[PDB]
């Protein structure tokens, strides 16, 4: 049964060839095809709250989900593969940012997905980022409130829309030892527009109540 | 389903017929001047440090260039209007801080808006640390700065700017920040170098500001 | 005389060309093909660690181990070749990834790994890392406690399998002088399951005690 | 004019295509074959005067100019294209390296140099530079006097050779507002010997005198 | 004249690399085929030691020098073409690790080497390096001291051999004005036996004796 092992790679190598070098590269959405990506945001840690620039540091990691007919196929065809792992080079992801952000994200995590026979993609990049937040109360019982959002930079509402499954930020896997504790944390979609352009802007907004601990 | 599949059987058209044929149209000449319009939105001023006189901005720069060759009929490719694309899959024009003290930080995906009659736009999301003398941000006239963003290889000849209106869009601009804005203005500017012989357009962003109270 | 140098590298640019370029695939691990990765962590120093912000830096050096029966040879017909560097560019390499962490961990080894006639592949990164630790209790008798887990980040348990060959964290080259001292060091096998994904995940959890030399 | 912007460019894009695809790039000088570099400094700012570990912060734009044979064409023979601009990287570009720097140098401007059609080549990379430099006195009267050295890292006095159009450093950009005063900034060519290498390095001595601003 | 004679040396040049690269290839020392680089420290700067990481900073330069007989040729075919210099991505550099270091060394330097037609090459790479340094009583007439080997990081004592062309860091570079005054600094063949693997690595062992100015 080294035999076996064999042929589920020699599937493999063909089901990813037969997709991604066989009508090649999907060229991102349009308004014609719309994509709706499902975010969701596991925070681990508040690193850091400098009040002196009100820049704060999160350590979360965030879960995208989307869909796509041309990743699409039937496992019979390729010998009962399910799923397999991907390089995020090799297929189109979202631009999903933070639009308050202040330093460039620092990826913390391999650039890798997994793509499932019904073409729903899942990828999940745990990040870094120094957003503007003004921390003033993180030293009273009531807290310091901040917000951030992510969206796409550069496709619309047309293009892409988002959905959370769940307002509630992920705690469950918040860092029991940080210098801040959660007050609460909620994931909501909104709708912004900007002078840059006609259409709506879909993004995700990211509030966080919190305070230091004693 | 079927519909779908067409409108990125025609996409991936587009995108191959225009990428391939001029794979890197070169960049402006003499003989193929562009101008580029420039606009600012200042989302917030992160830090003044006053024992280096650096400052740190943080805001967006809207870019819009025109090119022929990217220029496209709708009803070749069953009404596609515009497309995003990757900024390394078409040439972007090289608009430097002048006064810049560390390398510009990218905020935002590397990636533009084409639009069928050829039309670009591009908006890095940036962070920047430039040359500025933050004495006076303590009092009410506050303190005035400067950092001028142009290219930094085409001379006028090649690439011109210009500028929509003059105030930087402060809409957007952080509420919460350590430093409330007095004014913001981008103007179009000429200067000469002691490097070579034709003149240089940049757009100058000039900033008053002080601490919030 | 030096001929047989020749031979030697003729033989060794031959073995390569006909792992690498005559592919017949390594598309990572599947359910059907499943791995098994030895991890083992050499400390070297604790670097840092930042009271106010509970992060802490580590300097280690993490040991992986994995077989493939796509990098096996019968080193007879290669000039009795027995093993060979080769850049871990050149292959496909375990996605070990630390869970806590707080900024991208920092590559401070070649990027060079060993390939063994068995398919043996031996691959030693050193780096730099910082992660979520809580160092109150650093200037102690007891010292302070903080843990980091290490594993794939996006293969499962069914694809991706971890084990070590001891508990005991290599402290042979942790540094005299370093301004903490270690009071033990454990890597110990574990098993998580996340809100992401129905599989269960393979980590080896690293758990620190230390404080400050005298 | 459409096809008057078609012509310039084909022209152009077969130019480049001529000098470096079809033509087997330059392998630098030789002593055979020398080369001399000219250098200019245009200063703009001291940002940073660290009197902790005597590091001064630069930030200036470097002028070089070079000749090339194999880079000369016929205007004739590309629709009358007198130069070019291309990116740094398609190009032979001099290692000039400043001698006592701290940290790798910052480069502030993008990577594009211009190509004349007689094979004259101009670069200027705007850059951060961290070198050894004692800042004591830098608040008195006379202030404080500082050096550091640009030259070939690899190439020495019979490969390239250094020329500068003046050895007044160029002070007519400095920030009117920068904590620093300048007093006086000479650039001048120079001749040094190392233990490595037998033969003479030709470098040029950038020496800044300044004091903080009154 | 002298138009001619250029264009003939460029294009032996031009040949003879095309000659040693683009065929004839080396696929680094083997048991079967050794190797002993010569190690040499310029010492320029101790710039920062933080006593609050136990991190020293060095800034010097590092002598690299091995022969290769895949890298010969025969001045006559090559018009008495003694030597090149040629880019260190085309030619086989050894990897020469700092082993207590604690961020990732920083190249200071171009990255060229100089080949001779015996087959020799030199490389020096000049770095900033931080490793591992308790500096305590740096501000004492004693001083502290400090220890650091650089040697191969995979290849073991019978692959790459390392010497020294003498005991004596080179400090007639030592900034004359910096933070700290050297009182000894020598470099040291040694051999190392470590967990992971069965034979001998060499090191060379730098120790270096320094104090705070006045
Ligand atoms: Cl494609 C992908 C992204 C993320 C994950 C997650 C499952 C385990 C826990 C976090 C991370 N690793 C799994 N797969
Ligand atoms: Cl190419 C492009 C198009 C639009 C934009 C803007 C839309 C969202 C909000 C600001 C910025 N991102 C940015 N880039
Ligand atoms: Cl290749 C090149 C040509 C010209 C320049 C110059 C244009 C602006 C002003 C000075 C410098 N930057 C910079 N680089
Ligand atoms: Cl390949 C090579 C040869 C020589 C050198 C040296 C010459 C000058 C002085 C030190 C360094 N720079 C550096 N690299
Ligand atoms: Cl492929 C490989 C082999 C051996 C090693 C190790 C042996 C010496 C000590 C640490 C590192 N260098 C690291 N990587």
């Amino acid at each position: 049964d080294d035999d076996d092992k064999l042929h589920s790679q020699a599937n493999l190598m063909r089901l990813k060839s037969d997709l991604f070098n066989r009508s090649p590269m999907y060229p991102g959405p349009t308004k014609d095809d719309p994509l709706t990506v499902t975010l969701g945001f596991t925070l681990q840690d508040i690193v850091k709250a400098d009040s002196s620039t009100n820049e704060v540091d999160l350590v979360y990691y965030e879960q995208q989900r989307w869909k796509l007919n041309s990743l699409m196929w039937d496992p019979n065809e390729y010998g009962n593969i399910t799923d397999f792992r991907t390089s995020a080079a090799d297929i189109w992801t979202p631009d999903i940012t933070a639009y308050s952000s202040t330093r460039p994200v620092q990826v913390l995590s391999p650039q890798i997905a997994v793509v499932t026979h019904d073409g729903s993609v899942m990828f999940i990049p745990a990040q870094r980022l120094s957003f503007m937040c003004d921390p003033t109360g993180v030293d009273s019982e009531e807290g310091a409130t901040c917000a951030v959002k992510f969206g796409s930079w550069v496709y619309s509402g047309f293009e892409i829309d988002l959905k959370t499954d769940t307002d509630q930020v992920d705690l469950s896997s918040y860092y029991a030892s940080s210098k801040y504790e959660i007050l609460s944390a909620t994931q909501t979609r909104q709708v912004q527009h900007y002078s840059c352009c006609p259409e709506p802007y879909i993004d995700v907004n990211l509030v966080v109540k919190f305070r230091e601990r004693r």
